[PDB]
DNA sequence: CCGACGCGCATCAGC
DNA sequence: GCTGATGCGT
DNA sequence: GTCGG
């Protein structure tokens, strides 16, 4: 972190015109800009040095030597002591309440974690939850707690169908020494791109998962993905671990390598890859990659036998996960 | 300049 | 009920 | 807000 600062900054601008200005491409581009800032290995000296790099063009540049001068954003302070941006940009960070639903509950003079927990009946499933561990989203998992994670779910997987395969993904499979939450992709041979021959295959395992009461809440949940709350169990007498949120994704058993790809991240990696991908005469989502015909519509889905396979059609030299965190 | 910026589940409007 | 748009999230 | 065409 030789430029936590800069960074520090993109990233509140970046929150800013998502949920206040509700402009996501603004978004998009400071964090894209604070992303490649993030891994320059030098310590900044000015804007004009930081331009250089893909994603900074001249408004951060200014803001840049604005921040290098002063220490501060004279943008930033303002949009600080905005009412009505500090109270929705505190909604947002309830699971559940965005841009559109934190506006919406300021105008009827929602906008206190107090006024939240006296006006329940007001929120829907997902933000209900969200405003019950609100406190507990907040905190980051340690790897180690991480790991006892991963062993309960692999283990409470293998006693379904031992068939199951349940791979962590996101920041953990990145080697993170601490997650925002649990990422688990997973695979069972009866379902593939060909056919489901069993329903219910991600149902038996939220459903395990829940019996052991390691599952506690659910946000949302379809066929293919689930969306909740765990809780490592602790010992006695021992005080409770915070609860985590854990997402977990269903996956055609042959397309593995696109869907584990997808999984691992980063977001930005992801965005960065598959926007490559587009210049390069392809487009990747979490199943194939397929060619793109002149016309701009996708082709049949390419041979895939490694993660490593996907980065060759692209040009690309093979990232390991550990080196895709942008 | 200026177009374009990488899919699952919950909810709702419209029919 | 189904279809498509929107919100929110991964 | 930024970039390639
Ligand atoms: N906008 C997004 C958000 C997530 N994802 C994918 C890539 C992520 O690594 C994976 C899991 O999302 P995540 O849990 O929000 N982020 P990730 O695990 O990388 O880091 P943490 O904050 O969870 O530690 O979903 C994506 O492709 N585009
Ligand atoms: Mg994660
Ligand atoms: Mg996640
Ligand atoms: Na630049
Ligand atoms: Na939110």
């Amino acid at each position: 972190t030789l430029n936590g600062g800069i960074t520090d900054m993109l990233t509140e601008l970046a929150n800013f015109e998502k949920n206040v200005s509700q402009a996501i491409h603004k978004y998009n581009a400071y964090r894209k800009a604070a992303s490649v800032i993030a891994k320059y290995p030098h310590k900044i000296k000015s804007g004009a040095e930081a331009k250089k790099l893909p994603g900074v063009g001249t408004k951060i540049a200014e803001k840049i030597d604005e921040f290098l001068a002063t220490g501060k954003l004279r943008k930033l302070e303002k949009i600080r002591q905005d009412d009505t941006s500090s109270s929705i940009n505190f909604l947002t960070r309830v699971s559940g309440i965005g841009p559109s639903a934190a506006r919406k509950f300021v105008d009827e003079g929602i906008k206190t974690l107090e006024d939240l927990r006296k006006n329940e009946d007001k929120l829907n499933h997902h933000q209900r939850i969200g405003l019950k561990y609100f406190g507990d989203f907040e905190k980051r998992i340690p790897r180690e707690e991480m790991l006892q994670m991963q062993d309960i779910v692999l283990n409470e997987v293998k006693k379904v169908d031992s068939e199951y395969i349940a791979t962590v993904c996101g920041s953990f499979r990145r080697g993170a020494e601490s997650s925002g939450d649990m990422d688990v992709l997973l695979t069972h041979p009866s379902f593939t791109s060909e056919s489901t021959k069993q329903p219910k295959l991600l149902h038996q395992v939220v459903e395990q998962l829940q019996k052991v009461h390691f599952i506690t809440d659910t946000l949302s949940k379809g066929e293919t993905k689930f969306m909740g709350v765990c809780q490592l169990p602790s010992k006695n007498d021992e005080k409770e671990y915070p609860h985590r949120r854990i997402d977990i994704r269903l996956i055609p058993k042959d397309q593995y390598y696109c869907g584990v790809l997808y999984f691992t991240g980063s977001d930005i990696f992801n965005k960065n890859m598959r926007a490559h991908a587009l210049e390069k005469g392809f487009t990747i989502n979490e199943y194939t990659i397929r060619p793109l015909g002149v016309t701009g519509v996708a082709g049949e889905p390419l041979p895939v036998d490694s993660e490593k396979d996907i980065f060759d059609y692209i040009q690309w030299k093979y990232r390991e996960p550990k080196d895709r965190s942008e």
